[PDB]
C-alpha cells in the first residue's frame, strides 16, 4: 500500500488507475521519488503529477497523447455543501485519461523502445534501454518546445540585500511572504511566513496558500522550492507553488496592483499554463534576476497592474525573450516600469536608443516623418525595403532606424488592413526585445496618407501599445499636430490609470482553451469562445492527429507562408511521410502549439477546421488573408480576404528546442 499514513495524496490515489492503463505501478518509494509533494505528504494537482509521470516514464509530455485515450475520468471537486475541502477522484466527468496504444504504435516508428519495453518500466527514448523508475532520468521531455532557455549547471550564490529589488517598486506598503525576514526600512512590510517561523506577522501553511489579508499595491511572493536533478524538474516542483500561492495573492492584491513572485521559468507546460492565465490578469508582465536570487535558476516574475481582465489576449513572446536572454546573460533584467511619453518635436532629433521610421513597401524616401529620417540618416535607406505589415532592422552609425510598413487603407478592405497595421506594431515589438532596445521614439502608422482621409489616430494608437506594452521599452510618440499631441495625452492617462477590475473572479484557470466561435467544442468543460490560452494541441479530442501534424509542417518549414502552403497541401492529401521528405534535414520530435484562433472568420485554420477539411478529402480548400500565403498561387487554393481578425502576435513564439538539453 503506496498510500500508508499519507493524509493528502487524493491526487496520486485518483492518478493510481489511470497509470495502470499504461502497465505503471508505482510504490510508495516511487511516488515519494517523483514527487517532493507526496514525499512530504501535502496537496498537489493530479493533472500536474500525470504530466510529470508521463514524461518520466515515456520521456515525452502529455501532448503526446499517450495519456489521451478517454477511459477513466480524473475529477477534481470543489469545496461544497457536501465536501469539506477540494478533492480528486475517478467519478464522472467530461476529463477523462488512459494510455492510448495507438499514439505509442505511432511513436514505435521513431521509438522502437515503445513497442520493445517491458510493462512498468522507465524508456530511455534514445539509447534504447531500460530500467526501474528514477526520478534522475527522462529530466526533460523530448517532444516539448521550451519557451526559454534552462542553465546548464546549478549553481547557488549568496542573495544580496532584497532592499536594492523592493526598492525598484514604487509602493510603501508591501505584503510579503518569505521564509526569511525580508529588511525594508524604506517600506512598510507585513511579513506572512510558514508555520515553524518566529518573528513574522503572520504564519500559515503555505502548501495550502493563505486567507485573505488586507489589501496592497504590491505583493512579493519569495517562497522556493528546493533544486533536485535539473532545472526543468525544478519548474514543475515548483508550479504548483506557483499557482497556490500567486492564487492567495491575488486576493490580497488592490486593482491597478503589482505582484512580484518567485519562479525558475515556466519550462513546463503547466508551469507555463499557469503563468499565462496568470499573466491574462494583468496589462504588463516582465520578469527580473536581482542580485538578491539565492540561486542561477531563480527568476522573480513581475505581473504590473492587476485589472484581472477575462478576454486580454495574451502570447509568451515577450517574456519568453527576457526570461531566456536573462538565462543566457545577454540582459539584465530589472523591475523598472517602461512608460509612455509624448513630444511634438521634430523626430530626427530623437534622443530614443531607436526610432521608428513610417515607411513604405520599397523602403524609398518619402513625405511623413520619413522625409526627416532620410535626411539625418540617409544610409539607413540603402537597403530599407520589406513588406507591408512587417518592420526591417537598419543602422547608420549609431542609431537604429526600424522602417515599419503599415497598411495603405485605400489598398486594403478595413479587416485585412488593421490586421497589417497591428503586425507591423508588433514586428516593431520583436525587434526591440530581440535587441534589447531601452528606448524607442514611434510615429503612429498609417494615420498621414495611408490613412486614407479619415482620422486613425486612436486605432493606429490602440496598435501601438497592444503591440508595446510587449516590451520592456520606455516609448516616445512624435507627433504631428498640437490637437493630435491633446488626444495621444489623453489616451495615454486613461491607459496608465487602473483603478478597479474588470471582473471579480479571481481563480487562475490554466486549463482553459480559447476556441472559435463556430467550433464545435463550444460548451464543453475546459474550453471556452470567450477567454483562455490562445495555443492548445486539443489532446483527448479528436482534433489532436491534426493539430500535431499542422505543429509539425510549422517545425519543418520556419517560415510562416511556406508552412501554410504545405498545410494546405496536407488538407488535400498528400499525408505527411511525404511533406517530411520535402524537407531536407532531421526531423525534430518537438513542436509547439498550433494557435487556436488565428481569426473569427469561417475559414479560420484551426486544428478543427483542417480535421474536417481532410476528413470529406475536399479537392479545394479556401484561406483567407489570417492564414498568409507564398505571393503566387497554389492549384485548388482561393485566396480571400478575412472579415475578422485578431490583433495579438500572429508569429510562433520563439523557443529553444529540448532535444537541445538531452
Ligand atoms: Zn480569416
Amino acid at each position: 500500500n503506496p498510500f500508508s499514513c499519507k493524509t493528502n495524496v487524493c491526487w496520486a490515489k485518483a492518478l493510481e488507475p489511470i497509470l495502470a492503463t499504461a502497465g505503471i505501478v508505482l510504490t510508495g518509494c516511487q511516488w515519494s521519488e517523483l514527487f517532493p509533494q507526496f514525499a512530504d505528504d501535502k496537496p498537489h494537482s493530479a493533472i500536474y503529477a500525470l504530466d510529470v509521470i508521463c514524461i518520466k516514464f515515456f520521456g515525452m509530455d502529455l501532448t503526446s497523447g499517450l495519456f489521451s485515450k478517454q477511459s477513466i475520468p480524473l475529477t477534481y471537486h470543489p469545496a461544497d455543501s457536501a465536501r469539506p475541502v477540494a478533492h480528486w477522484d475517478n467519478s464522472p466527468g467530461t476529463r477523462k485519461y488512459g494510455y492510448d496504444h495507438a499514439i505509442a504504435a505511432e511513436l514505435s516508428r521513431r521509438f522502437p523502445v515503445f513497442q520493445l519495453a517491458g510493462k512498468g518500466t522507465q524508456l530511455d527514448l534514445q539509447t534504447g534501454r531500460t530500467r526501474v523508475i528514477s526520478a534522475q532520468h527522462n529530466l526533460v521531455p523530448v517532444n516539448r518546445n521550451l519557451p526559454h532557455a534552462l542553465v546548464p549547471e546549478y549553481k547557488e550564490k549568496q542573495p544580496g540585500p532584497v532592499k536594492k529589488f523592493l526598492n525598484q517598486f514604487k509602493h510603501h506598503s508591501v505584503l510579503v511572504v518569505s521564509e526569511e525576514k525580508i529588511e525594508a526600512p524604506r517600506k512598510r512590510i507585513e511579513w506572512i511566513a510558514p508555520i515553524g517561523i518566529a518573528g513574522a506577522d503572520k504564519n500559515y501553511n503555505l502548501a495550502f496558500g493563505f486567507p485573505p489579508q488586507a489589501r496592497y499595491d504590491l505583493v512579493f511572493i519569495n517562497i522556493g522550492t528546493k533544486y533536485r536533478n535539473h532545472h526543468f524538474q525544478q519548474c514543475e516542483d515548483h508550479a504548483a507553488t506557483l499557482k497556490t500561492l500567486s492564487r492567495s495573492a491575488l486576493n490580497c492584491l488592490n486593482p491597478g496592483g503589482t505582484l512580484v513572485v518567485k519562479s525558475y521559468g515556466y519550462a513546463d507546460r503547466n508551469s507555463e499554463d499557469v503563468v499565462t492565465a496568470l499573466a491574462r490578469k494583468f496589462v504588463r508582465v516582465s520578469a527580473a534576476r536581482p542580485d538578491c536570487v539565492s540561486s542561477n535558476t531563480e527568476m522573480y516574475l513581475i505581473f504590473r497592474q492587476l485589472d484581472n481582465s477575462r478576454t486580454r489576449q495574451f502570447t509568451p513572446h515577450h517574456l519568453n525573450c527576457v526570461i531566456s536572454s536573462v538565462y543566457e546573460g545577454t540582459r539584465d533584467g530589472v523591475g523598472a516600469a517602461p512608460s509612455y511619453r509624448t513630444k511634438r518635436e521634430n523626430i530626427a532629433d530623437c534622443q530614443e536608443e531607436a526610432v521608428v521610421n513610417a515607411a513604405n513597401p520599397l523602403g524609398r524616401p518619402g513625405e511623413g516623418v520619413c522625409r526627416a529620417i532620410y535626411k539625418r540618416w540617409p544610409t539607413s535607406f540603402t537597403d530599407s525595403a520589406t513588406e507591408t505589415g512587417t518592420a526591417r532592422m537598419t543602422v547608420c552609425l549609431g542609431k537604429k532606424v526600424i522602417h515599419a510598413v503599415g497598411p495603405d487603407f485605400r489598398k486594403h478592405p478595413e479587416a485585412e488592413a488593421l490586421k497589417l497595421l497591428q503586425n507591423a506594431y508588433h514586428a516593431v515589438a520583436d525587434l526591440v526585445n530581440e535587441h534589447n532596445i531601452k528606448s524607442v521614439a514611434i510615429p503612429l502608422l498609417s494615420t498621414g496618407i495611408y490613412a486614407a482621409g479619415k482620422d486613425r489616430l486612436e486605432v493606429s494608437l490602440n496598435c501601438l501599445t497592444t503591440a508595446l506594452d510587449r516590451t520592456d521599452a520606455d516609448v516616445t510618440i512624435y507627433c504631428l499636430d498640437k490637437k493630435w499631441k491633446e488626444r495621444i495625452d489623453a489616451a495615454l492617462q486613461l491607459k496608465e490609470s487602473v483603478t478597479e477590475l474588470k471582473d471579480e473572479d479571481m481563480e487562475i484557470d490554466d486549463e482553459l482553451v480559447w476556441i472559435h466561435p463556430d467550433s464545435c467544442l463550444k460548451g464543453r468543460k475546459g474550453f471556452s469562445t470567450t477567454k483562455g490560452k490562445l495555443y492548445s494541441y486539443f489532446e483527448g479530442t479528436k482534433f489532436h492527429q491534426a493539430a500535431k501534424d499542422m505543429a509539425e509542417i510549422k517545425v519543418l518549414f520556419p517560415n510562416d507562408q511556406e508552412s501554410n502552403e504545405q498545410l494546405c497541401a496536407y488538407i488535400l492529401g498528400e499525408t505527411m511521410e511525404a511533406i517530411r521528405e520535402k524537407c531536407p534535414v532531421d526531423h525534430n520530435p518537438s513542436s509547439s502549439p498550433p494557435k487556436t484562433l488565428p481569426c473569427l472568420c469561417m475559414y479560420a485554420m484551426t486544428p478543427e477546421r483542417v480535421h474536417r477539411l481532410r476528413s470529406n478529402n475536399v479537392k479545394e480548400v479556401t484561406v483567407c488573408s489570417s492564414t498568409p500565403l507564398p505571393k503566387h498561387k497554389i492549384k485548388n487554393v482561393q485566396k480571400v480576404q478575412c472579415t475578422k481578425v485578431v490583433l495579438f502576435n500572429p508569429h510562433t513564439p520563439a523557443f529553444v528546442p529540448a532535444r537541445k538539453y538531452i
